[PDB]
Formats: C-alpha cells, structure tokens, sequence
C-alpha cells in the first residue's frame, strides 16, 4: 500500500483528515477518511470531482483516491501550516487587520477561480482557510463537498451546512446563488477582524433563526479601532438581500485591499488574539459533537 497513515490533523461533517506519508517518495499527504456512513459517499465523490475542476495556487489540489465497499480516502495536497485560525493565528498574542485583508484576498482569489468556471463553494467556514506551509502566508481553500455548478437563472436550495455559517437563503428554503459564498466571506471577515460571530444564538436552532432575521451591528469596542474601509466591505457582504451583495470581482476591487500596496509600518492597530480563541473553542466543539 502506497501511503502509511498518521495522525489525525482536522475534522469535518464527511470524515476526519490525517496525515499520510507517501511511501515511495516520502512526501507528506493529507488523507480525508470519510465517516462509515454511506449516504457520505455522494459527497465525498463530489469533493474529488471538483478539486480535479480547479487549478489555481489558493485551492487545495487533488492527488489520488481509493475506497472500500463503505468508505472512501481521498489523498489531496498538504497544507502543512495547518489551519488560519486554530493553526497559525491562535499561535500568536496579536495580529492586525492587514494581516486579515492579506489572507481575504487569497480567498475572493481562490473563490473568483471557482465562480470564473460556474462553480460555488457553498460550504465556506472559518475552518476551510489553511496555510500552505509552517510560518507561512499562502492560503489554501478547502472543503468542497458541497461546492456546485450554478445556473443563475435556475437555482435550487442548498440542505446542508454549518448553522453559524449559512445564508438567511439557505434557513428561508430559497434558491441559492453565488451571492451565498460571498456572504459567508463578510461572515468570515467579521469574525477575524472583531472575534465573535454576530449572529450565534444559545443552540442551533436559534442561531439559524438570528441568521433568518437578517440583523447585526458593530457594537464590540473593538470596531472602533478597524479602518472605515474594512467595516464598508464587511457591510456590503452581510447584506440580507442577496442581489445586493458585492459579487467576487466588485468585492476584489473594494478599497479595504488598498493598504495591501503600500507597506506596513509601525502604526497597525494591534488586535488580541482573545476573543477568536473564545470564539473558535465554541466552533470546534461543534464537529466534536
């Protein structure tokens, strides 16, 4: 057998991902192992589909896949950082907003290849952002079970996701557009930049009602001290009706990424890393349930 099996790097809805170390080459693999579930398989065959669709530097890659009868491995690229957020953020005390407008446009890059192509991401959470190596800048986008071909005049519901991180389309059973991607990417803009999510409830099922409800606000200290810029392209994101939201190529053009062509100086506001913390131990608790 070609890959030797290691320990375990992250975990999601369709299995848990270890690492592998390729035998013949001693290269290091990640090995997505679905759960022994077989109603998983249709996603886990759509997750290998897609990653063979792309071929851009901020998605994760294909390499190889195998199965039994139950359950499928999937073998794709490494991020050997590991993920943004549990991974190389958390790791530090403080970190700035140009860091965060740094590893967003990586994404809206990576997410722009996909849309380019007809193709949403529809699953996006804080977790789906890793770094390519350790110390590392390069963002990888991962996670493409449920990612999907759109058809913008005839669009279909999506049934699953993460609660605190769908769209009020997807808890109203309406069709869905690429306009859902980018509101998960305002979502996840917020949650970076202030660490809370704006619209977790007690449980799940009122956090989907928050998100039905379509309201949120810039109340924590800490926005008084993000740049204008930055709360603008959170708040053209997290817009409840879809067709008002920035599409990826008018969200790549927003003046926020500015500050990313001129250097960075002594003066970055620095953000603790605290309330993220707080705020991802909630979040990982939920796949360990």
């Amino acid at each position: 057998g070609p890959y030797d099996i290691g320990d375990e790097l992250g975990r999601g809805t369709q299995g848990i991902t270890y690492h592998a170390v390729e035998r013949s080459s001693g290269d290091n693999y990640a090995a997505k192992i679905m759960y022994g579930r077989p109603e998983l398989r249709p996603f886990m065959l759509n997750e290998l589909e897609m990653m063979n669709t792309f071929n851009h530097k901020n998605l994760i890659r294909p390499y190889d896949a195998y199965d039994t009868d139950r359950s499928v491995t999937l073998i794709m690229e490494l991020a050997a950082g590991g993920e943004l957020v549990r991974d190389n953020l958390l790791r530090r005390d403080y970190y700035t907003e140009r860091d965060i407008a740094h590893y967003i446009r990586q994404t809206l890059w990576g997410l722009e290849h996909m849309h380019e192509m007809g193709v949403g991401h529809m699953g996006l959470t804080i977790k789906d952002l890793l770094i390519s190596v350790v110390g590392g800048d390069i963002i990888k986008v991962s996670d493409f079970g449920l990612s999907r071909k759109i058809n913008r005049h005839n669009l279909s519901t999506l049934d699953y996701g993460m609660p605190e991180f769908v769209s009020p389309e997807v808890v109203n059973k309406e069709g869905v557009n690429f306009s859902h991607d980018m509101w998960t990417v305002g979502l996840i803009t917020y949650v970076l930049l202030g660490g809370h999510n704006p619209f977790l409830g007690i449980d799940d099922r009122e956090t989907l009602t928050k998100i039905r409800e379509g309201r949120w606000d810039f109340k924590d200290e800490i926005w008084t001290h993000i740049s204008d810029d930055g709360r603008d392209f959170i708040s053209r994101l997290l817009l409840y009706s879809p067709e008002e939201r920035m599409d990826v190529k008018t969200a790549l053009k927003h003046p926020w990424f500015f500050m990313l062509d001129r250097p960075v100086y002594d003066h970055d506001y620095q953000i603790g890393t605290d309330r993220l913390r707080n705020y991802y131990d909630h979040f990982r608790d939920w796949y360990a349930n």
